[PDB]
């Protein structure tokens, strides 16, 4: 499992990469409720989660097994779709990344 660390490692590049910035960028860094008007979002959403903060946990040997970083990448987007109406832009780019993401971690190594 050092070895399916690894394989979520290459993932998570993956995910921040220019192949899939056009849908992948709403996913870089927390949400700012604030900024973007979103006053009920921290009422809605328990556990904020994003990439900036799955590749921080990584980068720290925070996740221990390959389910953990699955969870938080999980977390992210049933967040996005937990919070938004599911016609919204940011719905369609959650459902596209995590696409990518189910079909690699799929492939996870023994
Ligand atoms: C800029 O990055 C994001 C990332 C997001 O999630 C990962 C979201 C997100 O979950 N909802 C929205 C969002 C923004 C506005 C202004 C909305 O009001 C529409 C008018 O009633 C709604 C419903 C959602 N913007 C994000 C931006």
């Amino acid at each position: 499992l050092s070895e399916q660390l690894k394989h979520c490692n290459g993932i998570l590049k993956e995910l921040l990469s220019k192949k899939h910035a056009a849908y992948a960028w709403p996913f870089y860094k927390p949400v700012d409720a604030s900024a973007l008007g979103l006053h009920d979002y921290h009422d809605i959403i328990k556990h904020p989660m994003d990439l900036s903060t799955v590749k921080r946990k990584m980068e720290n040997r925070d996740y221990r097994d390959a389910q953990e970083f699955a969870a938080d990448v999980r977390l992210m987007f049933s967040n996005c779709y937990k919070y938004n109406p599911p016609d919204h832009d940011v719905v369609a780019m959650a459902r596209k990344l995590q696409d990518v993401f189910e079909f690699r971690y799929a492939k996870m190594p023994d």
